[PDB]
DNA sequence: AGGTAGACTCGGACG
DNA sequence: CGTCCGAGTCTACC
């Protein structure tokens, strides 16, 4: 999931859990917890804790109960769901939260990479993992100008610029591909190499591309769903992305995948330069 | 120095 | 039996 797709998963679960209060938490992978490192510690600390709120930075969920907030990454595969305390869980569940009501906030993750932080409040914003993070895509703080600044500073890739998330938040191999299509840009370009006018164009499409994605809530390309269960349908609107062999939409000319970054990436070798 | 490829956390779907 | 994976950290290598 990047930002569309938690997005969607934020809009859809908040009205499940407001105002509900936790009555016990309970762990089958403690792997996952990783502040307080001690499982029980993090368990103890959210019982009689309400739900008030939840927000989303860059690709994280952060659920704000009373004293507390709970910062948590889906990674690959993680994702939530709401159901009653009176049936079996489903497989593949790691975290479960209950609350006074009988219903429960179940996590679920295959791979189990997923992780969760508690901090008081006032202390989320200036630990790890949220310290650090760049500007978010759809606000007046991320702008050519705080893009140009980081890349005129490096020769790698363009492709691993913007998967870094201390340069802007929310994007990853999906939205990353797309708006280097869509900008005209080759993802192994050398940062540095952009000119003012491509990182200005790269900066539109990137802004395009994720709003439009999340208008569409989310892509669904192998595993991703909103909260109910329910696909996204920006995967129809991808022109790169898993498309390898398939004509460019635009030119016709065959989708190309390679390593890039060390990843999986496409492009189309005539309409990216 | 300042970069990339890809092993690793993990499990399942697909030739 | 090998390869792929909406993320991210880290090592090995150049
Ligand atoms: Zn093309």
């Amino acid at each position: 999931p990047q930002l569309p797709e938690v997005e969607t998963i934020r809009r859809t679960l908040l009205p499940l859990i407001v105002g509900k209060t936790i009555e016990d938490v309970r762990i089958f992978w403690p792997n996952i917890i990783r502040h307080p490192r001690d499982s029980e510690a993090f368990a103890a600390r959210m019982i009689g804790q309400t739900v008030r709120g939840l927000e989303r930075r860059g690709k994280f969920l952060k659920f704000l109960l009373d004293r507390d907030a709970l910062i948590s990454h889906l990674r690959m595969e993680g994702r939530y769901a709401v159901a009653s305390a009176l049936e079996p869980l489903e497989p593949h569940t790691h975290v479960v939260f209950c609350f006074t009501d009988g219903s429960e906030l179940r996590y679920r993750d295959v791979r189990k990479f997923g992780t969760m932080h508690v901090y008081a409040k006032e202390e989320a914003d200036r630990r790890p993992p949220l310290a650090e993070l760049g500007p978010e895509p759809l606000s007046p703080a991320f702008s050519p100008a705080v893009l140009a600044e980081r890349a005129v500073k490096t020769k790698r890739s363009v492709k691993a610029l913007l998967l870094d998330q201390t340069v802007v938040a929310g994007f990853g191999c999906i939205y990353v591909d797309e708006s280097l299509f869509r900008a005209g840009i080759l993802p192994g370009r050398p940062a540095a190499s952009l000119s003012s006018k491509e990182i200005e164009r790269l900066h539109e499409e990137m802004v395009a591309t994720i709003g439009e994605a999340v208008m569409k809530g989310g892509s669904t390309v192998r595993t991703y769903v909103n909260t109910q269960g329910e696909a996204g349908t920006f995967q129809h609107h991808l022109y790169v992305y898993g498309r390898q062999g398939n004509p460019c939409k635009r030119c016709g000319t065959p989708i190309e995948k390679t390593v890039v970054a060390g990843r999986g990436t496409h492009y189309c070798p005539r309409c990216q330069r």
